[PDB]
């Protein structure tokens, strides 16, 4: 059982051209559906597809939201959500191909409450030209 | 006084804390109150407060209603309505502070008929912490 609804899409969704190989946006949607009225502070952890890096200003721009901190470390983007309720929060940022890698595999995204254990969900996404 | 009724408010309405400095919602309401039964195609044109930009997905979200399309362009948000009648349409979207600018002055919102140059309204709004 997952007390968060988590889904991830890319923009573009398909390998629709040369540009889709070297850059795409990641678009995450999250809400809280568990036993409590709402989450506490929560973290969304996005792992990068192999060879991809996040574009810093589009990560920092998420802080303008209902997000109070972000971090880029070790090929992960961390997003600190203030509070998650039954309303869907959508977050979008850009990634860039730093190193082309063959055989691109899916990357996992996790969301978890910062303070209560076993309040988490997982999902995955792929580069559009995988 | 205009053949359109046009009102604009921001969420939050005042500078209620740190987050009000860096993002807010723009909420506008419009109806046609003129001689004619309804307006033709009308355009709503929202100019950004200095330093702010729209959160594009919340603009694109408007596109389902009397709303035939939206555009983000040269730091205006443009909303195309197929027709406007006496019933009030409310449209709400998010803007984000990209760069902090000193001394924020009010920004203009317009609605006008695609054909009748005499049929327009104007209203002002300010960033909550301007
Ligand atoms: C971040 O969360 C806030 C909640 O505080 C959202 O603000 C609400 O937005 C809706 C929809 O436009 C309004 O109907 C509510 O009145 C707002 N409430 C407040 C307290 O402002 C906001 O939409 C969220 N920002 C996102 C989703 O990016
Ligand atoms: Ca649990």
């Amino acid at each position: 059982e997952f007390p968060f609804a988590l889904e991830v899409q890319t923009l573009p969704q398909t390998c629709d051209g040369p540009k889709a190989h070297t850059s795409f946006q990641i678009s995450l949607s999250v809400s809280y559906i568990g036993s409590r009225p709402a989450s506490n502070m929560a973290i969304v952890d996005v792992k990068m597809v192999s060879g991809f890096i996040p574009l810093k200003p589009t990560v920092k721009m998420l802080e303008r939201s209902n997000v109070s901190r972000t971090e880029v470390s070790n090929n992960h983007v961390l997003i600190y959500l203030d509070k998650v309720t039954n309303e869907t929060l959508t977050l979008t940022f850009t990634v860039l191909q730093d190193i082309p890698v063959r055989d691109l595999k899916p990357a996992i995204v996790k969301v978890y409450d910062y303070y209560e254990t076993d309040e988490f969900a997982v999902a995955e996404y792929s580069a559009p030209c995988s």
